[PDB]
């Protein structure tokens, strides 16, 4: 929770309007220090101290993040009003946006890389013991170079069945979010289950229906979704194993 001081930053143009309140572009230039671009979320106006309190505790959370695929906290805007938590900018704004706006324009070989950023930023998080429990492509950012970082600091297509009948919410649960997040990379942004019903979903995963492999899938890819996707919460692989394994699939391109 490092102090930045309101005049190091410029606020430019809207990006969002986000839970709590907007989300801003603009930039950070320190003394001394080259500018960066920066997002610039603020709580929506006429916020309580209580409000207030809670948007900075959900800022002390991030910053004990400090990892290539979570998103990064420049710092907090706590001594002038209003409050502000500046974070790094991602460019190309959401994934699922992102896909599905380059639909077909990326090789499969680009959407395991960015998998795998995915995964290796969820093990971080599993390791340090933090579940997240909203873990879809529309909570996903990607700067310029493609890099995919984690941010968002009960949606039931992405929320695995022992996170949709009994409140047990994992590293495991997890998992089965993240491989809805491969169905929906694979597919270029599909909806996962398309129309269904919240409940149709619920009753046809309990008699055993998974997603069908997204158009031009490796049959590898889409059986690691499958793993994801075991009913049973330890029969899933992990974040360490998911990692391993498309880290063997970006070397080996055969497996694909």
């Amino acid at each position: 929770a490092k102090e930045i001081d309101v005049s190091f930053v410029k606020i430019e143009e809207v990006i969002g309007a986000g839970e709590f309140g907007e989300v801003y572009k603009g930039r950070l230039k320190l003394p001394g220090k080259r500018e960066i671009y920066v997002a610039i979320k603020t709580l929506k106006a006429g916020y309580s101290e209580k409000q207030r309190r809670d948007f900075l505790s959900e800022a002390s959370i991030m910053g004990q993040f400090d990892h290539p695929n979570i998103i990064r906290l420049e710092g907090v805007v706590t001594k002038s009003r209003p409050v502000m938590i500046i974070t790094e900018f991602m460019e190309n704004g959401a994934l699922d946006s992102f896909l599905r706006q380059n639909d077909g324009q990326f090789t499969v070989i680009q959407l395991v890389g960015m998998l795998r950023g995915i995964a290796a930023g969820m093990k971080y998080l599993a390791e340090m013991n933090y579940v997240h429990r909203d873990l879809a492509a529309r909570n996903i950012l990607v700067n310029s170079n493609l890099v995919c970082k984690v941010s968002d600091f009960i949606p039931v297509r992405w929320t695995a069945p022992e996170a949709i009948a009994y409140r047990k919410f994992t590293s495991a649960s997890d998992v089965w979010s993240y491989g809805i997040v491969m169905w929906e990379v694979m597919s270029f942004g599909e909806r996962p289950y398309w129309d269904m019903s919240n409940q149709d979903v619920i009753n046809a995963i309990e008699q055993d229906y998974r997603l069908p492999p997204p158009m031009d899938c490796p049959a590898a890819l889409h059986q690691l979704m499958l793993d994801c996707w075991q009913k049973d919460r330890n029969s899933r692989p992990r974040f360490a194993e998911i990692v391993n394994t498309l880290d063997k699939m970006i070397r080996n391109p055969a497996s694909l």
